[PDB]
């Protein structure tokens, strides 16, 4: 089991960490959502699906920088919604093919009433999402740590 990002980098068997840059809507008002869909960027596969089933959860989602201070949010993982930052590990998604399949995670972030001006700075760390992988074969229990960075400034009009 390993993962990669689109035109990007890879995290190999056994886990590790990688940096991911996302495009964000440049202007977002109170009451609106920034939607950050990682399922178009992060892809994973099972290396021996004929005998092994891989189980994959969102172990934890954490907010940083402008997102931590200026937004509240929710995360959608494989069809279900949760608070973001997260309050517990999600249920598991099964990976049973050598063909790349998206990691089905999306953040929905909305400005708090005190956000104004530049609420997220270009290039800044905005979130960490930890993918936890196990299987039905041995004791493997691995973390794939995705550091999520803003590509551009996000302004909350005042
Ligand atoms: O007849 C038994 C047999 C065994 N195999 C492959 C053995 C194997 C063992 C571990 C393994 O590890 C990687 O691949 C596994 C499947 O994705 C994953 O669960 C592991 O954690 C790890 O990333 C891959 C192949 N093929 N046939
Ligand atoms: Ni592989």
């Amino acid at each position: 089991f390993a993962c990669k990002t689109a035109n990007g980098t890879a995290i190999p068997i056994g886990g590790g960490s990688a940096n991911v840059y996302v495009n964000l809507a440049p202007v977002v008002n109170v009451g609106q959502n920034l939607v950050v869909d990682l399922s178009t960027q992060i892809f994973c596969h099972n290396d021996y699906p004929e005998t092994i089933t891989d189980y994959v959860t969102l172990q934890r989602g954490s907010a940083y920088g402008g997102v931590l201070s200026n937004f509240s949010g929710t995360v959608k993982y494989s069809g279900s919604s949760y608070p973001f930052p997260t309050t517990s590990e999600t249920p598991r998604v099964v990976y049973n093919s050598r063909t790349d399949k998206p990691w089905p995670v999306a953040l929905y972030l909305t400005p708090v009433s005190s956000a104004g001006g530049v609420a997220i700075k270009a290039g800044s760390l905005i979130a960490v999402l930890i993918l936890r992988q196990t299987n039905n074969y041995n004791s493997d229990d691995f973390q794939f740590v995705w550091n999520i960075y803003a590509n551009n400034d996000v302004v909350v009009p005042t």
